[PDB]
């Protein structure tokens, strides 16, 4: 029973009431009727709530968690696809491409920051992808450039 106000508490602390909030409040339900049980004098009947209440905060926790790692990730690697777009002379070729990759970061940041964790992930993806894309085509637009200098000089000389 305190392993509950323990996982509850490092719960609140993750902010997985405000992700989670349907979840959180059917889980809270439970614990009140838990508690009920309890001072009726139901003690296997507490008991048997009890592990559930456990379990079902564990699980906001565990999703929140497993969450975060992946929009660190996806925020990270938005990054480093960003940098070698730009070593590509991104900002000559593709200018347009590198705006959508950032525009799609900060909407996505905002979904995240009114806790809608699914939709603010989905849009990260997606900023993800372009990333990848605009690295790419950035990459290609470079190389073609270099190659029609390199023929243009060899038709005027």
């Amino acid at each position: 029973l305190r392993d509950i106000k323990d996982i509850k508490n490092e719960l609140i602390r993750e902010r997985g009431h405000l992700f989670y909030s349907k979840e959180f409040n059917e889980a809270e339900r439970l614990e009140e009727a838990m508690k009920q049980s309890f001072s009726k004098k139901k003690a296997i009947e507490g008991n048997e709530i009890a592990l559930k209440v456990l379990e079902r905060y564990k699980t906001i926790i565990r999703e929140t968690r497993e969450k975060k790692e992946k929009t660190n990730y996806l925020k990270e690697n938005i990054e480093k696809y960003l940098n070698d777009a730009e070593a590509n002379e991104a900002y000559i070729w593709i200018p347009l491409e590198i705006d959508e990759v950032n525009n799609l970061y900060f909407e996505a940041t905002r979904k995240y920051k009114n806790y809608d964790l699914d939709n603010a992930l989905d849009m990260y993806s997606k900023a993800f992808n372009r990333a990848q894309q605009a690295a790419k085509n950035a990459k290609e637009a470079k190389a073609l450039k270099e190659t029609d200098e390199r023929m243009y000089k060899q038709l005027k000389a």
